[PDB]
DNA sequence: TAGGGTTAGG
């Protein structure tokens, strides 16, 4: 049995008529719903337009992902990793990126090494390891791009990254801006 | 479009 918070999706842009049995009768159509709900205000009971739906395996939540785009209740909706409360408090936890940081990678670290770690999420369009520009130094870290977000959100929501040898940071990437509003 | 009365007590 795998972590209940690996076999949940967040979906996002509900229609403002969604309801627990609507999203249930629509995603149930790639698996085994152990849970499905639609958040509303508890004052109002108003939708507030997002939802969870998980399955019973990540194999059927691939499955899910690998059926976009979905659209519920004429809506095309956004379905998306569910971030755990903890990793939401970070900046930028749930923003569609398609490049990750990858931090504390060995100075003998090649693109091979990410390849053969990284190519198993997802296509991947572009590797960058980071040197300085003046001094030609390696700084350690690397930046991989790929095709769709959903390879990085799979990515980032694991602990553990093994390149080249060791375990590494993955994180989603900051821009330069982002990273200064982020300090 | 970020969570459902779901987070520090001898």
């Amino acid at each position: 049995k795998e972590p209940e918070q690996l076999r949940k999706l967040f979906i996002g842009g509900l229609s403002f008529e969604t309801t627990d049995e609507s999203l249930r009768s629509h995603f149930e159509q790639w698996g085994t719903l152990t849970d499905c709900v639609v958040m509303r205000d508890p004052n109002t009971k108003r939708s507030r337009g997002f939802g969870f739906v998980t399955y019973a395996t990540v194999e059927e939540v691939d499955a899910a992902m690998n059926a976009r785009p979905h659209k519920v209740d004429g809506r095309v909706v956004e379905p998306k990793r569910a971030v755990s409360r903890e990793d939401s408090q970070r900046p930028g936890a749930h923003l569609t990126v398609k490049k990750i940081f990858v931090g504390g990678i060995k100075e003998d670290t090649e693109e091979h090494h990410l390849r053969d770690y990284f190519e198993q999420y997802g296509k991947i369009e572009v590797i960058e390891i980071m040197t300085d520009r003046g001094s030609g130094k390696k700084r350690g870290f690397a930046f991989v791009t790929f095709d769709d977000h959903d390879s990085v959100d799979k990515i980032v929501i694991q602990k553990y990254h093994t390149v080249n040898g060791h375990n590494c940071e993955v994180r989603k990437a900051l821009s330069k801006q982002e990273m200064a509003s982020a300090s």
